[PDB]
């Protein structure tokens, strides 16, 4: 049998990673059960995906999984759903990959009550943990649990910025409340899993992930968020994104070496689980933001994981455009292959 692998080997082996993203974490259509899956215009997930996926060198796949919709009254999660989530992930683990595992939009944590609502939460979170932990108990360390996903005061006027105390509070007391629940599981696989925490919106200012409470546990990564920098990403109020600019590689730079500084200068380990551009049409800036954010998060030891929506065009939400995986066809996207292939370069 082989020993436990620490930490820092698996964020080693990582490399770097991809969301099946805008698939099991969609919701809110009229489709019930395992049909979610499709609700966002998405084809149903295919291990030939998840082959091209790893062929085109990629070794981490995330799974946000939105849960809320398959379960009862008592928080029993519907067994087909169960099934079908265990399903992708064997995808992934049958090809030699890690997997993120996680609770992503569930309408009963992002919400604008999230400061007064912890003993509410608690049982829910604990027993949909609970019986995750029993499904995967025989899954080895390829294998990672995330607790929550963006936990924030949904619609407030500090959404995104400026938390109150009362909701550092909550997030911090869940995230304590998940790492006791998995190691007290009966499984030794459980006891040694890496697991990841975020900090309120999966901030990367250190204003907020500078608040997060590190449990006293030497397998858990702090997860963060980093679509930066905003203006450049994403952001369509923001007219020209044709350029990556000397003012966007200082953004950049500050923030990276602001994670350096907080986390992993202290021997804390990091996981950027989400990053990514959107597609205006701007490929050769998309590869210099790529190349930039490579080699610093290489250095520092930070995995990153990609957000692949497969959305290449959107007219009407030009800031969520993707895609770079074609599903339907295997093939990659050509207005956005030669970002992913400047992060191989770097990594190579």
């Amino acid at each position: 049998a082989a020993s436990n692998m620490t930490a820092s080997q698996i964020t080693q082996e990582m490399k770097i990673g991809w969301n099946l993203g805008n698939t099991l974490d969609a919701y809110g259509g009229t489709a019930k059960g395992v049909a979610t899956e499709t609700s966002w215009g998405n084809p149903k997930t295919t291990k030939a995906m998840i082959d091209a996926v790893k062929a085109k060198g990629f070794n981490t796949v995330r799974i946000p999984t939105t849960w809320f919709p398959h379960l009862d009254g008592s928080n029993n999660i519907d067994s087909a759903w169960m099934a079908r989530v265990k399903e992708v992930v064997d995808y992934c683990i049958d090809n030699d990959m890690y997997v993120i595992l996680n609770l992503h939009h569930e309408e009963w944590v992002d919400r604008p009550d999230l400061g007064s609502a912890y003993n509410e939460m608690q049982p829910k979170f604990t027993k949909i943990w609970s019986q995750i932990a029993d499904a995967f108990k025989d899954y080895d360390q390829h294998l990672i649990f995330e607790s929550m996903n963006e936990p924030r005061a949904k619609g407030t006027d500090h959404e995104w910025w400026g938390p109150q105390q009362s909701e550092v509070d909550t997030i911090n007391k869940l995230n304590q409340d998940f790492v006791k629940l998995i190691r007290s599981s009966g499984s030794a696989n459980n006891k040694n899993r890496l697991l990841m925490i975020p900090g309120y919106c999966a901030s990367a200012d250190q204003t907020m992930f500078s608040k997060i409470q590190v449990p006293s546990d030497n397998m858990v990564a702090i997860s963060i968020h980093a679509y930066v920098p905003y203006d450049f990403t994403m952001n369509t109020a923001v007219s020209d994104h044709s350029t990556f600019s000397t003012k966007y590689s200082s953004s950049l730079n500050q923030t990276l070496e602001s994670i350096r500084n907080t986390f992993t200068s202290k021997g804390i380990p990091v996981v950027i689980g989400e990053f990514g551009t959107s597609n205006f049409g701007n490929t050769e800036a998309r590869v210099k933001w790529a190349e930039q954010y490579m080699r610093t998060t290489k250095e520092m030891g930070i995995p990153c994981v990609l957000w692949d929506n497969n959305v290449i065009n959107a007219p009407s939400s030009a800031g969520e455009c993707h895609g770079y995986l074609n599903r339907s066809n295997l093939t990659w996207y050509t207005e956005s292959e030669p970002v992913v292939n400047k992060m191989m370069e770097v990594l190579g």
